[PDB]
């Protein structure tokens, strides 16, 4: 079960990479070329890292607990680019953009330590810290990020509402899967945990990538002379 | 002894993080929001890494020698932000800013290898190399950095004198502690070495952070219309 | 044989570092100071990493196969700066510059996994992936990169022709050495493989660095008023 869902992730990310790369090659406009290129690399990074996991790499048995630590490499590299999708679209200021990237990096870093710690009490402490880092990004996204975006695009508040709603709902699912998996309560087996993360990853990457392109199109139409 | 001083570092860095974060949230002005945000992340990174050390993590017994290798992660991430405090305040040029960040990264990288090498002869070679990297940053700071700062703020030469004096004196203490600790002569025990680095870290981070804010205030008063 | 060629690399890189550093210290002009500084750090990074290899570090016996994994650290840090030599000279756009840096990072990252994988079938898969990442950079260099450079310097198409010819020919030699060495067919012994990489590294770093300076001089003469 786990093995097929890793290959489904390879396929899904590779397809996202091809279609974003084609969009990048045929962009009209530097802004469009940038946005296609960000999403190309989100999906291209995830393709290679899903390929390593599918081939059996990036995994260690830590005190009896199978642990796919390479998952946190993918997340550390791709989540900042998703943040950049948002801040590129919202024309976010430099301090708020840096704060989002830093709090996000803090979340993935502490989530990684939460995962590879042999002492699961210590790991669960790091889980809580990582949740507070996520909550920091929630605060920044629904306050300073949102208000700048709505000031920059007064006619497209609904666009950023949908982007933020999809981002917040999807990203909140990751710490739930983490608690269900063998990092937490072990309420679901490894095949199910892997299926969950594969579906989340394809949705938060390919799915969010296509939503970012559709948002760009709406913003540019609302901004034509 | 070592254990309490790691917790003192957690407390000190967390307090610095809270007060710099509060300053960031209430900044008037993008320049002030940037400077508060740099110092927030300096202290927030150090808080998490001090928490890992306090919990017993980030440590390895290398050929019989207890070695807190995670100390070099904290330093690799936080020292460039301290460099940025300086170059942000001095409005340093891009080549000099990159040279300071690169020489600094070289220093921490070679200091890390100097520390984890089992062969302490090789480690001591890397210590010397790291000292020359530090000396490179000294040269850049008291020449090109200082002269640009004084050209940018002709009325505030004393401000950069104090910043540079505190930076140079404090940062020179780290290679002295390193020679005293079990990386070198082992003239002081691990509790004392840990106390020294905790006091240095709180001073060079929280202390220097507050000095950078006070300097900003002096520069802005000297620069009001 | 391997040992002397590692020391030859130390010497060659150190000499390149000194002469690029002297150029940086005596630059007239921010553009010249930037270009000297990029090449200084290319060679300074390679000096330190060649010193680690010469001292016997950065090497692991992976399932019976001696593997100098630190070679990929040098490459991950220095190859983006060589890309920057090119994009600095060509005044390349942000999306094309990011795509070159990302595809290049992808190449070195997958080349590293291709090297440290114990399963050499999996390693050879990663070799192919890394070759396609290289081919991606070839496509970007001879299409978008070249066309922007020739649009920016209509009178100096030959300058970018020589830069690209040297870059493409030299960099193609690395995957050939990799196939000849103990990562592939093991057709040459470790001393010969090390000699090959040392000569390639000195040429692609010091040699290309001096070519980038000579190109800058030609571009500036073709651009004087
Ligand atoms: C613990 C979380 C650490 C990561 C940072 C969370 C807090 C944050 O980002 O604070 C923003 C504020 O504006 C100050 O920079
Ligand atoms: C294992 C997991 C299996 C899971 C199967 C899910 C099948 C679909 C169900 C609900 C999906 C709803 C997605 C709707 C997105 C709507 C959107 O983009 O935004 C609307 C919103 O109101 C903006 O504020
Ligand atoms: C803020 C976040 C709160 C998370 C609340 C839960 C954090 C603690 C998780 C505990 C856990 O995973 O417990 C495993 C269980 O004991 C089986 O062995
Ligand atoms: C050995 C130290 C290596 C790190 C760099 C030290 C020398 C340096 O920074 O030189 C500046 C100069 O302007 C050229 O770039
Ligand atoms: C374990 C270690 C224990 C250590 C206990 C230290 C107690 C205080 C002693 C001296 C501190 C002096 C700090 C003075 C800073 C002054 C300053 O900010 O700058 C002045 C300077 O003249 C600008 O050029
Ligand atoms: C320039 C820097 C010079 C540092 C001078 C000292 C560098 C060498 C340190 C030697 C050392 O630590 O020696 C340990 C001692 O032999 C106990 O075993
Ligand atoms: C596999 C190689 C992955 C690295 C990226 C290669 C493809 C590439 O760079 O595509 C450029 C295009 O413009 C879209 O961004
Ligand atoms: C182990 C390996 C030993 C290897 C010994 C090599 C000795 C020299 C042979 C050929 C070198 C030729 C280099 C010519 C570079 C020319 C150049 O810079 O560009 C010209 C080109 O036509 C622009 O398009
Ligand atoms: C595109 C790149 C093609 C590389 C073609 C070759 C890629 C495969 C290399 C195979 C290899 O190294 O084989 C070792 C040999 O079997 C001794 O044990
Ligand atoms: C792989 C992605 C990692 C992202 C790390 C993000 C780190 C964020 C740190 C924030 C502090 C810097 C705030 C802005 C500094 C601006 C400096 C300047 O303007 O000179
Ligand atoms: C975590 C922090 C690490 C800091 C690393 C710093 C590396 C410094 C390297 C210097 C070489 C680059 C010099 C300036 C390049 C400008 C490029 C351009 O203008 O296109
Ligand atoms: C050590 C060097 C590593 C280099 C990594 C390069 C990663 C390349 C990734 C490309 C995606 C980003 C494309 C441009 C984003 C611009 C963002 C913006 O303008 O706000
Ligand atoms: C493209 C390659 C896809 C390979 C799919 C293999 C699936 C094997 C399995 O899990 O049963
Ligand atoms: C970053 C890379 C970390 C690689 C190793 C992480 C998992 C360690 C597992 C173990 O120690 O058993
Ligand atoms: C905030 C948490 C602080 C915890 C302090 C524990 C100190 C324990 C000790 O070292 O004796
Ligand atoms: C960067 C991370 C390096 C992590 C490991 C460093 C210490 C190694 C200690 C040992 O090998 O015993
Ligand atoms: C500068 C130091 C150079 C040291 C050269 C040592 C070569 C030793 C050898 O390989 O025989
Ligand atoms: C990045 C750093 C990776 C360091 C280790 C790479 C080689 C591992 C060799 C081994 O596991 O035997
Ligand atoms: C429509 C123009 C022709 C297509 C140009 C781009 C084709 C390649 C796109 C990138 C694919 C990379 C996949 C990595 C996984
Ligand atoms: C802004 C960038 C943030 C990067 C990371 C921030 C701090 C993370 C704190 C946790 C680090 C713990 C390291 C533990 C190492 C040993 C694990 C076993
Ligand atoms: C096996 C018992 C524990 C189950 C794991 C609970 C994980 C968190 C559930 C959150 C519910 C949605 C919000
Ligand atoms: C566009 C695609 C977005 C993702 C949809 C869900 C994918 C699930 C894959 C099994
Ligand atoms: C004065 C306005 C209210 C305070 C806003 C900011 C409060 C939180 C500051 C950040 C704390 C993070 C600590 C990490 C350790
Ligand atoms: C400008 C960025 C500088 C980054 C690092 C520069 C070069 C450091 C040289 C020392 C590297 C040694 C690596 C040894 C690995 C094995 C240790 C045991
Ligand atoms: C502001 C505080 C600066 C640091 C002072 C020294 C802290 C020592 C802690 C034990
Ligand atoms: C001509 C002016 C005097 C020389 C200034 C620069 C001298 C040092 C150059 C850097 C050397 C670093 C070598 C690292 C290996
Ligand atoms: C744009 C930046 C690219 C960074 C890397 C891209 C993806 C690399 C894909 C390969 C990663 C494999 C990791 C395997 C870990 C275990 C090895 C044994
Ligand atoms: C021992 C038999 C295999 C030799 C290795 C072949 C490596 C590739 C040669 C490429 C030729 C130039 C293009
Ligand atoms: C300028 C020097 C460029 C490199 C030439 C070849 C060096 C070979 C060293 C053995």
């Amino acid at each position: 079960m786990a093995q097929i869902w890793l290959w489904i992730g390879v396929i899904g990310m590779a397809l996202g990479s091809i279609f974003f790369g084609i969009g990048a090659h045929n962009a009209k406009n530097e802004r469009w070329k940038i946005l296609f290129t960000i999403n190309f690399f989100i999906c291209a990074i995830a393709t290679g890292l899903y390929l390593s996991m599918a081939l059996g790499q990036g995994r260690s048995v830590i005190a009896g607990r199978p642990t796919v630590w390479v998952r946190y490499i993918t997340w550390f590299l791709s989540t900042p680019l998703l943040i950049l999708d948002l801040t590129f679209l919202g024309k976010t200021s430099l301090p708020i953009t840096a704060s989002l990237l830093g709090a996000n990096a803090y979340m993935i870093a502490t989530g990684f330590v939460a995962t590879i710690s042999a002492d699961r009490t210590i790991g669960h402490i790091w889980y809580v810290v990582s949740c507070f880092a996520f909550l920091a990004t929630v605060y920044l996204l629904v306050n300073q990020y949102r208000k700048q975006a709505e000031r920059n695009y007064p006619q497209a508040k609904k666009v950023f509402r949908k982007l933020l709603s999809v981002h917040l709902v999807l990203w909140t699912l990751y710490p739930i899967v983490w608690l269900l998996g063998n990092t937490g309560f072990n309420a679901v087996n490894q095949g199910t945990e892997t299926m969950f993360y594969t579906i989340l990853d394809i949705t938060s990457k390919v799915g969010f990538g296509f939503l970012s392109l559709n948002s760009m199109h709406t913003l540019e139409k609302n901004t034509e002379s």
